[PDB]
C-alpha cells in the first residue's frame, strides 16, 4: 500500500483521525509532527501516541477535532455516521474516493489491534480499585494479552453486549435500552441541562442517596436474610414521591441518581451475561465514557457489587479512537 | 373460634375470612353485603367455594388502612402496618413467608375447578389479547418476581425452601418517583392512569429510528426500543411529548427491564416457570400486559410471564394458615 496511511471515524459530532508516521524513510508530514494543535480547533493527544510500532517501523498518532471544522479539513477509508453527510464535500471540494466502513467492525478490529500491540510497553487495559472512594480510588493496569473470549459492553445511546471469540466472530448476546441516551434524556427533563458534559459534571458532584431509597432506610441497616448491605439501593428514585424528601434534593443529586441507576443496571445485566456465557473478562467502551471518569468509576463499583468482587469492569486507554484505527487497518486489505 | 387472616400494609388492607358451612354476628354483617362503610369491598369472584380447611368458603375483603380503627371498633396479621395498630389490638407474621405460603396454598387447592395461574397471548395487541389458564401442578422449582418499591427475585424449591437469587432497584417506587418528578402526579393510581393513555414512542428512541426499520444483523425488530428516553435530549422532540407519554415511557422502561432481568435469571437458574406478583400490578392490567410482552420479547417466545388470580391476598391467606399452628 502507498503512503500517507490514514484512518478516520467521522461522527455527526466529533471526528477522530489516526495517522501512522513512518520512521526513517510530504509537507503534510511536517505539518502533523510539528504541530500539537491544528486549525485552532484540532487536537493531537500525544499521550496516546504509540511509538516503535511496526505496520515498516513508525509511530501511530491520534488526532481529534469537531465535525464542524470538517470543511476546513477538506480544504487543507472512514467510518461513522458523519461519513455519508460529508461524502459530498469530500468530492465537490477535494477528492472523494471515500470508502464507507461499518462502525461495529471497525470498533472491534481497532480495539483488538491496539490491545495486541500494547501501550508502549504497558497494558492497553485497566480497571479501578476502590472506585467510589475519592481518597483510595486508583486506576490500575490489567494485562489483557489474550482477549478471547471476552464480553464487550458497547454503551452509546443504548447498550449492546457482544461475545467476542475471534477477530471475525462476535455476536450480540443481549443489550438494554437504558444507556447513555437514557441518562442524558432524563437529565435534560429533570434538571434542564442540555449537554452530556453538563449532565456528567452535575452527576460527579451529586449525592444520589437523597433521591434513592436505600436498604437501610427500610431495615435500619443490613438485611442479612437477603445478603443485602444497608448501603445497597432498594428503590431507584424511591424517595421522590415524598414532598419532604424532594425538598432536600438538588439538580446535582438528580443527575447523580440517574447515572447511578443506569450504571448499576448495566452492571447487573453485564454480570448475568458473563455468567450465562461463561466469560470472565468484561470490557466496557462507548461515548458514554468519554467526557467524565465518573461513569467508569460507577460501572467499576457496580460490577464489583453484582459479582461479589469476582469480576472487574475493564476499560481501554485508547477508547474513542478504535473506529479510526479499524478504518486504517482496512487499507492493508 | 373464627378463621381469618390479615395483611396490614401501609395504605390498603387485605382480609381473608373462612366462612364455615354445614361470634355468629360476623357471619351476618359479612354475608349481608359486598360493600362495607365508605370504602370496603368483597371480591365475590375470588371467593373459593366448597373448600376443606371443616368445609366452608374462603372470602376476600379489602379496605383502606384508615378504616382500620373502624374495623377494630366493630369488634395473625402481616404487613408493614401491623405493629402500629398493635396497641388497639396481635401476632405479626413475616411478609415474605406469608406471601409464599399463601401463594402455594391457593394454587394447590385451585380456583373452583379452574387453574389459579394464567398467562397472556398477544398481550399488547388488544384485538388478539387473550388470557390463557396455566396448570402449575408441581410449582417446584419456580421463580417468583416480587415487585414492590424495588424488585426481588426468589427461587422457590419447596414450601420450606426458597432464596433470593437477585433483584433490581428499578421497581414500582422508581415508576412513581420518576412520575412525580416528571409529571407532578402524587399517587401510584394517578401515575398508572396517565401511563395507560400515553404513547412512549414519542419519548423513547426506537431501533427503526436509527436503521429505518429492522436491524437483521442483531435480530432487532424496528419496534424495539433502542434508547429509553433517548429522544429527550432534543428540544424539538421534547416539544412533542405529553405528561401521559412521560408516564408511559417510565412504565415501559421499567417493565421491559424487569422482563430482561427475570429472563436472564431463569436462564442462569435453569428454571422456566416465572411468576409475577406485587403491588406493582395493583390496579388495571397495563403493567401485567407490558411484562407479558417483555418476557416474550427477551425469551424469543420461549418463556411466558405467569400471573395468579388471587394476587394481592396471598399475604392474608398466609396469615390465616398460621392459625393452624
Ligand atoms: C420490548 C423491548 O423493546 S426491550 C428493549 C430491547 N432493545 C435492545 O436490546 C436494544 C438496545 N439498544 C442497543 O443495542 C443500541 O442502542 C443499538 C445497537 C440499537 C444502537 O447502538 P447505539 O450505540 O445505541 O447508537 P449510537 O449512539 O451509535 O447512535
Ligand atoms: C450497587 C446497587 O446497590 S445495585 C442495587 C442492588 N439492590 C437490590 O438488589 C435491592 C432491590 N430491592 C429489593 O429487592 C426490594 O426493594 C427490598 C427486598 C429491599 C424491599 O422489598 P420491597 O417490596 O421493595 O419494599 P416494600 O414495597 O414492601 O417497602
Amino acid at each position: 500500500p502507498p503512503f500517507p496511511w490514514f484512518g478516520m471515524d467521522i461522527g455527526g459530532t466529533l471526528v477522530k483521525l489516526v495517522y501512522f508516521e513512518p520512521k526513517d524513510i510530504k509537507s503534510i508530514r511536517k505539518y502533523l509532527t510539528s504541530n500539537t494543535a491544528y486549525g485552532k480547533t484540532g487536537i493531537r493527544d500525544v499521550h496516546l501516541e504509540l511509538k516503535n510500532l511496526t505496520m515498516r517501523k513508525g509511530n501511530l498518532h491520534f488526532i481529534r477535532f469537531p465535525s464542524c471544522a470538517m470543511h476546513r479539513f477538506i480544504q487543507m477509508c472512514a467510518t461513522g455516521g458523519g461519513a455519508f453527510k460529508f461524502e459530498e464535500d469530500f468530492r465537490m471540494i477535494a477528492d472523494l474516493q471515500l470508502h464507507k466502513l461499518d462502525e461495529l467492525d471497525c470498533l472491534i478490529q481497532g480495539l483488538l489491534y491496539v490491545d495486541s500491540v500494547g501501550f508502549n510497553g504497558k497494558p492497553e487495559c485497566y480497571y479501578f480499585e476502590n472506585p467510589t472512594n475519592p481518597e483510595l480510588c486508583q486506576k490500575k493496569p490489567y494485562c489483557l494479552d489474550n482477549p478471547y473470549p471476552m464480553l464487550l459492553v458497547n454503551m452509546g445511546s443504548g447498550v449492546s453486549i457482544l461475545a467476542v471469540y475471534s477477530k471475525d466472530n462476535y455476536k450480540r448476546v443481549t443489550g438494554t435500552s437504558l444507556g447513555g441516551g437514557t441518562f442524558l434524556g432524563l437529565c435534560c427533563l429533570l434538571t434542564g441541562c442540555e449537554t452530556f458534559e453538563e449532565a456528567l459534571e452535575m452527576a460527579a458532584k451529586g449525592d444520589s442517596t437523597n433521591v434513592d431509597k436505600l436498604v437501610k432506610d427500610i431495615y435500619g441497616g443490613d438485611y442479612e436474610r437477603f445478603g443485602l448491605q444497608g448501603s445497597a439501593v432498594a428503590s431507584s428514585f424511591g424517595n421522590m414521591m415524598s414532598k419532604e424528601k424532594r425538598d432536600s434534593i438538588s439538580k446535582e443529586d438528580l443527575a447523580r441518581a440517574t447515572l447511578v441507576t443506569i450504571t448499576n443496571n448495566i452492571g447487573s445485566i453485564a454480570r448475568m451475561c458473563a455468567l450465562n456465557e461463561n466469560i470472565d473478562r468484561v470490557v466496557f467502551v462507548g461515548n458514554f465514557l468519554r467526557i467524565n471518569m465518573v461513569s467508569m468509576k460507577l460501572l467499576a463499583y457496580a460490577m464489583d457489587f453484582w459479582s461479589k468482587g469476582q469480576l472487574k469492569a475493564l476499560f481501554l486507554e485508547h477508547e474513542g479512537y478504535f473506529g479510526a484505527v479499524g478504518a486504517l487497518l482496512e487499507l492493508f486489505k
